[PDB]
């Protein structure tokens, strides 16, 4: 295999995120050397004489354009210097799994091709995330620097009459132009080191007495045709026993079958239908790349991201991994419910409140300060990986219903009645006119300051709203240092009710309203009842306090979760 080096041209936009650089896959199939330019800008962050000793791992959630891209990292980085490649089988291996093996075996890093719930085909999304070797994503100093060479970079190289098959499971070997080492791609099951990993995790033979066994939770688990659909077949179906019928939208489709694979009550739609007749015990719905997910009880009983964290919590111990490596630490993002806190404050065990995303509970995670973690936009984790990981929150939801042998109604009924019921809601306000909105945030800001605000009762209904504390959310990471301002508006209440704003400006297309509720509830008659009743009270102060009808005119929310 020759080595050629190809004279580019700089492009301006391709400022990676923290969930990596995505764009539509017109730009990467259309604008000529898009992929290329971005694929050794990574690359060229891994040092040199670092490069013959480096296995990088590869792979994606299977959506269009994945294995023309894989063939072009596969092709650079052999002509840049790259010792060796771990491929999933096909291509794919999903998030949690790519964490997984780079801890694993080592690597420096991994390259995993996904848009997350964003769909994909060739009217769809296209990402290209870079995790380092911790397992995680890279964090800023990484993704500038990747920024700054992308943005300057004048050539690439590339092995152009290379091509592996990913198909073929074992090691291919190739010999380069002059360099002595030879370049070896090793092709992987998708399933195998994670479902090694999982084994140790959790008691697969209590697990497989539940799902099989004379008593059988009847299960359904849909993974909306994305990159877990491989892993329920494999880790549920064959190894656990489940029935070949619990596993729904299980064949990874490029265009995830036409439709968006996020695991809410809106798109996993034909889920929560089919759970409403009564026939089965327990559902759950995954996103495109497996790292979160949505828990179903019996007749489409909701069980709500925020209230999930705090259930396992609750019986974090009726699962192996923890009785042997101890719980070191529980964490949620700042609009996820109080439930979590309840429990937290129940034990000697310290909970941490953190911005969105996972960074935060990163740090905390290689600090040995946090052993599970939650956020309210269906997102559960815990140390055993660097990233989210839907599967394995289902896992430990099935290895609670084992020793529990309650169903995930009654598991939460007990739950409320011991911690007590913190109602919770979202609307999504997406997108409106940035000036409305920035006068709402700073009036409110303002307003929440006073030397009167606090103490103060506001008030509906049955109960007293008593503002204990009212701030616009800062974090002072105690890892790597930075402080993130200004993350969200707060208003607090003394009975432990909160309301948050946050407000997702994009200076491209406008200004997105997130709006969260969290109503605590300790009565023993309330705490079975419905949610919005609940939270009307909260809703309509939020609305009076902000005059979101008023600054922005809008009367109801896009969406409700």
């Amino acid at each position: 295999v020759k080595i050629v080096t190809v004279k580019t041209k700089a492009y301006p936009d391709q400022k990676p995120g923290t969930s990596g650089l995505r764009k539509r896959v017109k730009v990467f199939q259309s604008s000529t050397n898009y992929a290329e330019n971005f694929i050794q800008s990574i690359i060229s962050t891994v040092e040199p004489a670092q490069r013959q000793e480096a296995t990088l791992v590869v792979g994606g959630d299977g959506r269009f354009y994945m294995k023309e891209a894989i063939q072009l990292i596969v092709r650079i980085a052999a002509a840049n210097g790259i010792g060796r490649l771990v491929i999933g089988q096909n291509g794919i291996l999903s998030t949690p799994a790519v964490s997984c093996i780079i801890r694993k075996i080592k690597a420096i890093g991994g390259i995993i091709l996904t848009a997350s719930h964003n769909p994909g085909g060739p009217n769809g999304d296209f990402g290209i995330k870079f995790n380092i070797s911790n397992g995680g994503p890279a964090p800023e100093a990484i993704t500038d620097k990747i920024f700054q060479i992308s943005k300057t970079i004048e050539e690439y190289a590339i092995c152009p009459d290379l091509k592996v098959d990913l198909g073929v499971l074992g090691k291919q070997q190739f010999d380069l132009e002059n360099k002595f080492k030879p370049f070896t791609v090793e092709i992987v099951d998708s399933v195998e080191a994670y479902a090694t990993m999982l084994r140790n995790i959790f008691d697969f033979n209590a697990l497989k007495e539940l799902l099989s066994g004379p008593n059988r939770l009847k299960i359904r688990i849909d993974a909306m045709h994305g990159v877990v659909g491989p892993y329920v077949k494999k880790i549920l179906c064959e190894e656990l026993g489940a029935p070949a019928n619990s596993a729904v939208n299980c064949v990874p489709l490029e265009d995830f079958g036409g439709h968006h694979p996020d695991p809410n009550l809106t798109y996993a739609a034909d889920l929560v239908e089919t759970m409403k007749s009564g026939e089965h015990d327990f559902g759950a719905a995954f996103d495109g790349d497996g790292d979160r997910n949505m828990i179903l009880g019996k007749h489409g009983f909701f069980v709500n991201p925020s209230d999930s964290v705090a259930v396992i919590a609750a019986n974090i111990f009726s699962i192996p991994y923890f009785q042997q490596t101890g719980v070191r630490g529980f964490a949620r993002s700042m609009p996820t419910s109080g439930a979590l806190d309840r429990v937290a404050n129940a034990t000697k065990i310290a909970l941490y409140e953190t911005p969105t995303g996972w960074k935060f509970f990163g740090n905390l995670m290689d600090a040995s300060k946090l052993s599970l973690c939650g956020e309210e936009s269906f997102g559960t984790g815990s140390d055993h990986i660097r990233e989210k990981d839907g599967l394995w929150a289902v896992l430990a939801w099935l290895s609670i219903l084992a020793t529990r042998k309650q169903s995930v109604e009654d598991i939460l009924k007990d739950h409320w009645h011991k911690f007590g019921r913190n109602f919770f809601t979202r609307y999504d306000y997406e997108e409106v006119e940035a000036e409305g909105a920035t006068k709402m945030m700073k009036d409110l800001e303002a307003l929440m300051f006073d030397r009167s605000f606090v103490g103060k009762q506001f008030s509906a209904n049955d109960k007293v709203y008593t503002v204990e504390k009212a701030d616009n959310f800062e974090y002072h990471d105690p890892v790597d240092g930075s402080v993130s301002k200004n993350q969200g508006l707060r208003l607090i209440f003394a009975d432990g009710s909160r309301i948050i704003f946050r407000l997702s400006g994009t200076g491209s297309a406008g200004a997105t309203i997130r709006l969260y509720i969290d109503s605590y509830e300790k009565d023993n008659a309330k705490i079975n009842q419905d949610p919005q009743v609940m939270l009307a009270p909260l809703i309509s102060i939020a609305l009076k306090v902000s005059q979101l009808q008023e600054r922005t005119g809008r009367t109801a929310p896009t969406v409700i979760t």
